[PDB]
């Protein structure tokens, strides 16, 4: 007789500003607009409706203890809400039961015109279950013999409509040109034009070609992405039995589960995965209401994704300058400090697990490194597709600029006077002086 | 031919004249163009998606950009109306389509905000998806329930539930009339209730509670997993339980396991029910993100067997006009065309099966005229909270549910109805003022 | 040139009666009845011997964090030994790894005429690596 | 499987003690760093190095990682002295399955050898993973980790 049927504000048993969060709790913070409700119930309901509850008491909630498993509105700033949820309440090693709870049904409730979460702490009890990356940074740095620069690579253009011999060429070019990587365009998966065996087996000859003659390790990203799991396990197995040392996956279109099968596979396999983080800007671009990036950034790393594509904030494509730091420390560092600057609301212990490469890609070219490198400093990837490719004498001459022009930087040196040596980059330079995009802090 | 440096991206994707074919896979954006003119802003999406990059490239002249180039042709103020050829598709591969269609083109700085409302799968491609195993008309065979909806619901709390208790609720429930129960999207395995210990207890409640009803029953086990090898291994042990049935979180999981997953439950004669989890990160906004409508197209090639559909006038956000043209997309063969429900193109599914629309969230015996309304007969409602809410437990909420929508279903009123089940007038007096907004 | 090498007193490295255990760390009590040397230096023989120490000062000590990694001496009540080790010095999900370095070789050591495992403090963190029934 | 005359005649050594170390610091080493000493050491002179027995995969040292590198200073160091050399990787894992998944590993490294804690896994596993060394044509070390908790005291 605890049960008191009809509805109930959910705040009654969701809004606890008394709570004291623990370090087993997994913690989120939520940026929430109100629809026809308190800022408080609507911070309650959320909580509600991502742990235990339901727009109703049910006479259930006396089979447990509620008040242990429920989540808790602990703090609200604004409208930035605080929900603590228990440890009990989560799969071990699963984002995607992470995912199933924090974002499943709380973004489309009519009492909440938008939601947008911010960020997450993960508590260390549960990044202990992930296994994160295989190889990482310091292990492809040890793997490929390159030190104190940031790598460099380039997706192939244009993105579809080349046969795969004409792809071939063009990754033999850049890559002897000065490449470290080239890849496969994110949507280069199989199709009439690109069947993928024939893609990959050209590919990786031309890589083979260009390391012996240059005599430095190469690898181009093959895209193994495709409808199916099954199907993306069986071009990862290809790729590896042509020798490659690396292969891609859009883990955002394919999917957190699917990519946990192919981490692991990659890993029994002494392979690195490029994780593509296309459709992503579906939903962590909108600051009212989505995922931000660095909360997909944490859960990239632990699933064990080796590189992600983390921005250029200079190029075409949007990002904010210290919005780009914080995601960058998320993925490279042991422990990250909470810094609102940066877009961190908690602090997130990752465990001892690898670290992951930031990749910095999209519309940038020779101009745009000394700030590139400002912004990540030396253990990332740049990538210069139309930027390597839109040379005026072709790929391998756009290849010899960028690289070029980022040993001259990371050394210290200025494009200046790089140029006054390399004619390519001169070329390189000269035509993209006025291309410009908007830069926000 | 090769003139290298920027130059815009409509000089080459902007064809006003072009004329789309029955092959091209057709798509209709709402763009908010940022520091350009909608035209270049179309153009950017069309060429981004498809063979172009911010500057011209050498290699350009390697292939035939005209031929594999998307199209911007036609714009009607904030929509453009853009054109794929069909080779720059991988055959049977929702992954491959948003791999293109939206990859990168909504993080572009030329555009403020950008929404995928509709797409236009050819049939040429349509024809390599395998669609629903199982499907309406099939189920209705399986378990002989004809010409009214299909009773289901959510076991509450959403966690915290001993496996052995949660087979104590679902007995009550579907004893008391409920086609199905269902684990709650966030019930996967945890410390609380590991995943074989509630699929074997609520597999057991449902074989009991059929036999003493002589009734078909089902409980959805969830095996929803942090990878497809355990989503697979969960299936197997509800087949081999004797389930005919479970659910996934298709979206969170990923199309790429959900294909895998429909193709495995297809081989073991098992229904799949899908789950939208994550859907309302993107689906929400009218600025921005993606359209639940294509989420539909894409679930059902896919071979997704029930998909929810929204409710209208739950606790969850849905607009009625919307909801009627992701119900088509859902069941019929041929979509026609027509902006009031949402619809941008015709659509065929080819013979495909069609897929349960399914209608859950916050709704009680109040709501089941509108909902009727809205789906008509081949639909689940699903009523979590309306029947473990019951002011006399579980078997008494399935009781006044199953009573009010047979009631309705058949031409009588609720009122006409609750005279006879007192169970039906108790949850009538306890939800009577419960009500949302109800956006058409 | 932080090499020093030759032989020192495990003590020196081992005994930190200021360390604060953390949440994380595994803890074990030991019952020790030293032979030979002092109490405070059995206790930090077993404490090196079973995380990262040697009878003898090694070069490659420098190539890694050795105040991070080493196990602590951070109590000592009569008999009673308390030894913290940091998370990182374990395999997730293997008690045969926590037997190998807790009770691998140091129940045999010359310095110690008798030694006891009395208990252990498993941290959640890696607990929750465990399936348990 | 292998026993002492074999090895004697697989790694062509005569007449003389073989002679190993264990790579210290007990633990805390980089697979790459680990690599390194193996390389200094086993080019020095010595016929063997070993993983320490508490060894197995952590935060600091994934298996794969140290096996992988370990491997490649064997060989490097045996090809400079035409000398047979060999580090044992320790196998030692939670499960007899995943002990003989890192035994597998090393076999196709190339390695001749492994380790194994043989009480502290048990006798079962162990049984299991003398019987796959012997089918891959490999020397098990065995460790006694643990012996000292019941063999001690008279
Ligand atoms: O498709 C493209 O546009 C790219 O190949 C860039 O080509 P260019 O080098 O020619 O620009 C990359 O996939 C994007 O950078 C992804 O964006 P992000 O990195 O933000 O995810
Ligand atoms: O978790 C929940 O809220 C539910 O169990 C509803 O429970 P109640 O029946 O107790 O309200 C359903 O999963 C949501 O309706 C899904 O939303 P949608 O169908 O819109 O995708
Ligand atoms: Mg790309
Ligand atoms: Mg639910
Ligand atoms: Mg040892």
């Amino acid at each position: 007789d605890a049960y008191k049927a009809g509805v109930r504000a959910y705040a009654v048993d969701y809004y606890v500003p008394d709570y004291i969060p623990q370090d087993t709790d997994l913690l989120c913070a939520f940026r929430i607009q109100p629809r026809g409700v308190d800022m408080i119930e609507a911070a309650a309901a959320v909580a509600a409706e991502s742990s235990t509850g339901t727009w109703t008491e049910v006479w259930s909630n006396q089979l447990t203890d509620i008040d242990f498993y429920k989540a808790k509105v602990y703090a609200i700033t604004g409208d930035i809400a605080y929900i603590a949820y228990p440890l009990d309440l989560f799969e071990e090693n699963s984002v995607v039961n992470i995912m199933s709870s924090i974002v499943g049904n709380v973004f489309g409730f009519k009492a909440v015109g938008a939601l947008r979460l911010e960020d997450m702490r993960i508590p260390l009890a549960l990044v202990k279950t992930f296994p994160g990356p295989r190889v990482g940074i310091y292990d492809e740095r040890v793997w490929s013999n390159k030190w104190d620069r940031p790598l460099i690579g380039g997706t192939v253009k244009p993105k579809l409509g080349l046969s795969p011999k004409a792809y071939s060429t063009i990754i033999y070019e850049c890559l002897s040109g000065g490449l470290d990587t080239s890849k496969d365009d994110e949507n280069m998966n199989s199709q009439p034009f690109s069947r993928w065996r024939d893609r990959f087996m050209y590919a990786q000859e031309a890589v083979d070609r260009a390391a012996a003659e240059t005599n430095e390790f190469k690898g181009h990203w093959h895209n193994v992405t495709a409808g199916s799991t099954e199907e993306s396990l069986r071009r990862l197995e290809y790729a590896y039995e042509l020798g490659s040392r690396m292969v891609m996956f859009d883990f955002l279109t394919a999917g957190f589960a699917a990519s946990a099968d192919i981490f692991k596979r990659a890993g029994e396999l002494d392979m690195i995965v490029h994780c593509h983080r296309a459709m992503h800007a579906v939903f962590t671009r909108q600051a009212n209401h989505g995922i931000a990036m660095r909360v997909v950034a944490k859960w990239l790393r632990l699933t064990g994704g080796d590189h992600l594509h983390t921005g250029t904030v200079v190029g075409k494509l949007e990002g904010s300058w210290n919005d780009t730091l914080g995601i960058i420390d998320i993925l490279r560092e042991r422990y990250v400090k909470a810094n609102l600057e940066h877009g961190l609301y908690f602090d997130q212990d990752f465990g001892g697990l690898k670290a992951s490469w930031p990749v910095a890609s999209g519309g940038i070219h020779v101009h745009h490194v000394p700030d590139l490198l400002k912004i990540y400093g030396n253990d990332a990837f740049f990538l210069f597709g139309g930027g390597t490719h839109g040379h005026p004498d072709g790929s391998r001459a756009g290849a010899i600029a960028n690289r070029a022009a980022v040993e001259a930087v990371s050394a210290g040196q200025t494009l200046q006077q790089a140029a006054r040596s390399c004619p390519e980059l001169r070329k390189s330079l000269e035509l993209w002086a006025d291309v410009k995009f908007e830069v926000v802090q």
